[PDB]
């Protein structure tokens, strides 16, 4: 059941944009890594004294990359006067997020008819504001509320390319990778308690919750299921430690953990990131053991052939399976030093209408076909 | 004129170490765009509970990476009790060095006979301690000595494989790139005073001096002149702005300049790191005119053939000539977000005795010919 219940009208995922270090590093390993574009930069070169920011895009998907520059730089800029061009910056602000979580997504940001009007309606239910609405070139509203730990739940409105004050990429610079990404399709949230979480977020936005190893979560929705944030938390006293709770510690505390990139040809993409893994990409998690392949069969033998699930067991790829539909998915390793942040791949199939979002949820039956696997494969 | 001065035995640069804020990102950056191998790591999966180190290697040229991980895995821990492989780094130091410089080299590393008795006698001789001689594992002995800014200059000596607590990364993880680079060549620091940096340094290591547009240089060096440390400071009042006081300003004072690596084929190593420049490697400064290679038959025409000059053309390679020996050469575009460190290819050809240090000069006659064929190439 959809209540739809929204508070304000949600359109689609927009950007996420990652706090680091130094930019250009972060935005060139992960372009070569996931085949994404160069496509728009505000930085010195554009006016900015305050950031560099650099934005990567595959399809609709939208990544962006920014640090900050010596304070010395803008040290008599005012905001009034600020050559910033994401007004919400603040250099303490940044260097403080990466110096307590490391790298890792600082603002999950979704497009929205009127920024100015979510925001207000998010605090007057409970939102914490981040940096109230500013409108850019009299054309973009950007405003921001918490979302959980240091991640910001960004809002951006257009009147009618990315945000004013960023150029277009030098075509000689912008090489046209492309290993077959498209959208954002979920963005997922680590907590110490999920119920807390999912009352404050589900509290401000008017989302609705969408249909034994390691964590509890649940996942809130927009009205027509497109924007999709899952949460989770940790369960302690296990065998194996939870690795929500690894997070936490090695993230120092709430965060980002992964984001979900669908693929239009999954095969595709991992035969494109699995080449680049050694020279530079992402490293994928261990594959798991030919077992599970095999038990493949009876579970989806009427949505892969033969070779599209042998497919699967040469990339590593996972399978699970809804009442609606069917999801192929992949984790990579964590992105940078910490154990925290890491990207899931998918591709779903079914739940046609367009695709209803979620289609075929978001694995977790894959928690216990993994271990049964794990025994099963012992022999 | 060389009086071989050294005050201790030096032997070769052994390694450069960057503080980073992410390791990882920068590492796998820098081994797609260099052609570098991963062949070492210190890290959580090594024990180590205070710094992600990882080491990449082409020919003998080291490149070490490292960040530190949140303080509270290891506050648990005193010096005496350390699970960190470099007992010279400190959580507060590297975040402060990255905040203050953003990516940088923290470390110039040569190996000498006895790092203890170096360190001894360069304080002795003026040096500002950093970190007292330690030995590591019986095996290893590493001290640290300020060299300029934030910089150290890193005595390491071994009684007899990168360093004790640092695992050789599996051979899956390590793909074998190579485009041709083979080791260090020189280190250049920006300062903003020449005089009194030359007098500092060459006073305690007793190094020697070494054989109108932006700055002042000279070179230290060692007894064989291998281990190579030019030094610039700015020109002020210049027609252009001296990029040594651009660097200065945007490193927040004194720091490393750039990296020499010498090729064993240049041409090879630019044409490999120019097809990735778009892919997430470096980019090169902007060409010289046609007529500087239009003159470079007058200058280098009993060096370089026509299709080996015509190949400097196409690649952007710059050329000059010593008395003793002909040095092409090429610049990077800055290595990261700020307008700061650069790294230069090389490659000498000449002083055969093996080849003598420093063969062909630095390429400041490159200033002047730069110049001559811009005004040239208006026509
Ligand atoms: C537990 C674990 C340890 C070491 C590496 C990997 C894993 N690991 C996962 O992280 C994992 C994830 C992260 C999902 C997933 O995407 C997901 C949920 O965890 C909760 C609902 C929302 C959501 O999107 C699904 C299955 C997973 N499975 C099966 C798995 O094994
Ligand atoms: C000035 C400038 C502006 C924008 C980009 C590039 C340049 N630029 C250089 O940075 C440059 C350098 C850095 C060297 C060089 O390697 C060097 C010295 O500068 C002093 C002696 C020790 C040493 O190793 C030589 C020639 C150079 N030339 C010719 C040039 O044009
Ligand atoms: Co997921
Ligand atoms: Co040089």
């Amino acid at each position: 059941k959809n209540p739809k219940s929204d508070k304000f009208k949600v359109k689609r995922f927009h950007h996420i944009e990652f706090w680091c270090g130094d930019a250009t590093n972060v935005a060139r390993r992960f372009s070569w890594g996931l085949g994404m574009r160069f496509s728009a930069k505000s930085d010195l070169s554009t006016g900015n004294m305050v950031h560099a920011s650099y934005l990567l895009t595959s399809g609709d998907l939208r990544f962006l990359f920014t640090a900050p520059y010596s304070p010395s730089l803008s040290a008599g800029e005012i905001k009034p006067t600020t050559t910033a061009s994401i007004p919400s910056f603040d250099h303490g602000s940044c260097r403080s997020f990466f110096s307590s979580h490391g790298l890792g997504v600082r603002a999950v940001a979704i497009e929205v008819e009127d920024a100015e009007s979510a925001f207000s309606i998010s605090v007057a239910n409970g939102a914490i504001p981040s940096s109230p609405p500013i409108v850019l070139n009299e054309a973009v509203t950007i405003a921001e509320v918490k979302l959980y730990g240091d991640v910001v739940l960004r809002y951006v409105s257009y009147k009618a390319e990315f945000l004013p004050g960023f150029e277009r990429v030098e075509d000689a610079s912008s090489f046209p990778l492309d290993y077959g990404i498209r959208r954002l399709d979920h963005a997922v949230g680590n907590v110490p308690e999920l119920g807390p979480a999912l009352t404050y977020v589900a509290g401000f936005t008017g989302f609705h919750q969408f249909a034994e190893s390691g964590l509890n979560s649940a996942v809130l929705a927009s009205n027509d299921e497109m924007v999709l944030l899952p949460i989770n938390e940790p369960v302690h006293g296990t065998k194996r430690k939870s690795q929500i709770q690894t997070y936490l510690e090695h993230n120092e505390g709430a965060g980002l953990q992964h984001l979900a990139l669908m693929s239009e040809d999954i095969f595709r993409t991992l035969r494109e990131m699995r080449k680049r893994s050694s020279i530079g990409g992402f490293d994928f998690m261990p594959s798991p053991p030919p077992t599970y392949y095999q038990n493949l069969k009876k579970r989806v033998g009427d949505v892969l052939s033969d070779d599209q699930i042998k497919e699967c067991e040469e990339l590593g790829i996972l399978v699970d399976r809804d009442d609606q539909g069917t999801l192929l998915q992949i984790f990579t390793k964590p992105l940078g030093d910490r154990p925290t942040i890491f990207i899931e791949i998918i591709q779903r199939v079914g739940c046609m209408m367009y695709q209803s979002g979620g289609c075929g949820g978001y694995g977790k039956g894959n928690f216990s076909e993994l271990f049964k696997s794990i025994e099963e494969y012992e022999k």
